[PDB]
């Protein structure tokens, strides 16, 4: 009734679960490709979510196992490892000193559950690819946030599988509030909403208020959900803020996925999407452009909101940016 030796090495890696820079690829290897299940289980136990929401542990494991199985093992980036990474990154952001005692257990559950489902059943191609190919998903969702609508529908539908309803003991009021917040968070992961999310986060930093020394005041749903939306969006765009050994693995995987979409586009005689042409590729320049135009403006604004809690992450992002710049030939 004590762990195998592989389960021990996994348990020792999972001691890093509260730190930016977890060996998530090593956790994927040690868990038999179960990073999402073991990281979600660890976070739920750590935050006492099973007791708070009366989640039977067998139901939690069955749902997590089912959810993880609906991420595609043949997709290089948008897979269970990326889901596990965004969950664990959201978990660390929720622990930021500037947000201590700000969020309810229901809001914490929403942010973590949203992170876990936010890319489920991703086919490894973009919304524009799905729209241009007249795919069933684009037709179901009227070409609007096709993938993000689909991730939500699958994440919720999987609750109806045998012993998978982890919310079975929540009141209707709790379930309606959880459901609305999860939908609002995952729809905000659509990059077409990035500029509006960032504009609203900047407005909040300019008008920010702190109460009882240090900790953010968020007194309406609009502000509370905007911060959770930006938090999970930051977690989703967190790769360039990680130690470079992790960042380079994420860059290899996103480039494999993008080049594969570009190959699908070229073989069909479609216009090849930005950064998807492996014959016309500038990986280093693209990463510097990605950091300069998207990731740095977002994380700089987040860093202001929670000043100074995110200084080390912003420092790592700036170091990684200089490393990629220095390798442009
Ligand atoms: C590790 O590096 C990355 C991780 C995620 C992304 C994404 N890009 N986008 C949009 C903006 C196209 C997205 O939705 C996501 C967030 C999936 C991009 C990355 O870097 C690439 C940009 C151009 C080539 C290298
Ligand atoms: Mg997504
Ligand atoms: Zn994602």
């Amino acid at each position: 009734g004590v762990k195998t030796e592989q389960e021990d090495v996994l348990a020792k890696e999972l001691e890093d679960v509260n730190k930016w820079g977890l060996h998530v690829f090593r956790i994927a290897e040690l868990s038999g490709n179960r990073p999402l299940t073991v990281i979600m289980h660890t976070i739920f136990q750590e935050r006492d979510l099973l007791k708070t929401f009366k989640i039977p542990v067998d139901t939690l494991i069955t749902y997590l196992m089912t959810l993880e199985d609906h991420y595609h093992a043949d997709v290089a980036y948008h897979n269970n490892i990326h889901a596990a990474d965004v969950v664990q990154s959201t978990h660390v952001l929720l622990s930021t000193p500037a947000l201590e005692a700000v969020f309810t257990d229901l809001e914490i559950l929403a942010a973590i559950f949203a992170s876990a489902i936010h890319d489920v059943d991703h086919p490894g191609v973009s919304n524009q690819f799905l729209i241009n190919t007249n795919s069933e998903l684009a037709l179901m969702y009227n070409d609007s946030s096709v993938l993000e609508n689909h991730h939500l529908a699958v994440g919720f539908k999987l609750l109806q599988e045998e012993n998978c309803d982890i919310f079975q003991n929540l009141t209707k009021k709790q379930r309606q509030s959880l459901r609305k917040m999860v939908i609002d968070i995952v729809l905000a992961t659509d990059m077409s909403k990035h500029m509006n999310l960032l504009a609203d986060l900047k407005t909040m930093v300019e008008t920010k208020k702190v109460t009882s020394s240090g900790v953010l005041l968020l007194d309406n749903y609009s502000d509370r959900i905007q911060v959770l939306q930006n938090m999970v969006h930051c977690a989703d765009l967190s790769n360039p803020t990680k130690p470079l050994q992790l960042y380079r693995q994420w860059t290899d995987r996103i480039m494999e996925e993008f080049f594969r979409q570009g190959d699908r586009e070229r073989e069909r005689g479609m216009e090849i999407s930005p950064m998807c042409d492996k014959h016309n590729a500038s990986v280093e320049k693209s990463q510097v452009g990605f950091i300069d135009y998207i990731v740095h403006p977002l994380w700089e604004t987040w860093a202001d909101l929670v000043h100074p809690d995110a200084q080390d992450i912003l420092d790592t992002l700036e170091d990684n940016r200089e490393w990629y710049q220095s390798t442009i030939p």
